[PDB]
């Protein structure tokens, strides 16, 4: 690397896996379009496995970045119009509540209070069915955002149905495969369990249980390598080969809902650059990310705007990733970790990196 990339990088990160007491780390800057790999620490303390560039660790939602961009796709091929009411694609959901909840809605966090989490009792696709059925929203579709995997993680699903396709094999054969992220996961495989770090949580390693909805919501498994590799995809769609999927990333980074100065993408959230770091910092602090906002309707959409400060955090009981990128700048990090540490701790260090190579 570039003396200045790898003096920031050390700068910022060394002393915030000591603040956070993180076990290993590995962070990507894309920086005039080329990544600059940086590791440290341990993927497996018990095993003294080093973290390296092929070290996978849990995204958590992060992934929503990659459904809302193969979700961006079907639109592109066709399969599915964002305009499409829910129960064109489930029509199982016969409630009234459904009335008027679109595959947008659904996609934004917009439905009117679907829950952050589904819960655990919540198995068969019986289990969830009677889950969607039973809920009351609190508001009018399109008046408020609650964050949710309940939400996104239902566009996923219905997203990838007129494909024939399982939500694995539709983001397999159209997101990873074309984009060369050989190794990513939704199920980790076998072959690749070398390279999987251990979460930790209060010390203890763990990895995510399964879940309902969890490859859609918070379920891939990625390295610093394919993880640059999707920054720079989600950096410069133009240059990929395949027209919907370049469309499809086109698609995720339009605004679709403004809160306070944040505008929600399907999955990417986006803000203007320059941005303020405490808008940024604070926005990213759970109870501001996580809590429920009026949003203003963006009619129509805005198509991906370049002077934007993309982004998104993600989070499993044993891991915490961030990513950030600002596409008129081909300029971008990730940053992966196997604790969960706070979230204005990620984008405070990010915000410090890339406005110093900015
Ligand atoms: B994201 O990242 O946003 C998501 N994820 C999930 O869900 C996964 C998991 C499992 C376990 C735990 S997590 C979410 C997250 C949250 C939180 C976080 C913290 O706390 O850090 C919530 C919701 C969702």
């Amino acid at each position: 690397a570039p003396q200045q990339i790898n003096d920031i990088v050390h700068r910022t990160i060394t002393p915030l896996i000591e603040q956070q007491k993180i076990p290993g780390m590995a962070v990507a800057v894309i920086y005039q379009g080329k990544p600059y790999y940086f590791t440290w620490g341990y993927a497996d303390i018990a095993k003294k496995q080093p973290v390296t560039q092929q070290t996978l660790f849990e995204l958590g939602s992060v992934s929503k970045t990659f459904t809302g961009v193969l979700g961006g796709d079907a639109i592109a091929r066709g399969e599915i119009k964002l305009s499409d009411p829910t129960t064109k694609y489930w029509p199982e959901l016969t409630a009234k509540q459904w009335n008027g909840i679109t595959l947008l809605h659904l996609a934004t966090y917009t439905a009117g209070g679907l829950p952050l989490q589904v819960p655990d009792e919540v198995k068969s696709s019986s289990d969830l069915l009677r889950f969607y059925q039973n809920w009351q929203p609190a508001w009018a579709p399109g008046t408020q955002r609650l964050y949710a995997n309940s939400s996104i993680g239902l566009f996923g699903a219905l997203a990838v149905k007129p494909s024939g396709l399982s939500f694995e094999q539709a983001m397999q054969t159209r997101v990873f495969q074309p984009l060369k992220l050989n190794h990513t996961w939704i199920n980790v495989p076998p072959a690749e369990e070398k390279n999987y770090a251990w979460g930790y949580r209060e010390g203890k390693a763990v990895h995510v249980s399964p879940g309902a909805l969890d490859a859609e919501a918070y379920g891939v498994k990625s390295t610093i390598e394919d993880m640059a590799r999707w920054v720079q995809s989600n950096l410069k769609p133009l240059d990929i080969n395949e027209k919907t999927l370049q469309q499809g990333i086109q698609l995720a980074q339009s605004r679709y809902w403004q809160t306070g100065d944040m505008y929600q993408g399907l999955g990417w959230e986006m803000l203007d650059w320059p941005v303020n770091p405490d808008s940024i910092i604070n926005g990213s602090d759970n109870k501001i990310a996580l809590a429920a906002r009026p949003v203003k309707a963006i009619t129509p959409p805005t198509p991906a705007v370049r002077a934007s400060w993309v982004h998104k955090t993600g989070a499993t009981g044993g891991f915490g990733s961030y990513v950030a990128f600002i596409p008129e700048k081909e300029l971008g990090i990730v940053m992966l970790a196997n604790k969960n540490y706070p979230n204005p701790a990620r984008v405070d260090a990010a915000w410090q990196i890339l406005n110093a190579l900015q």
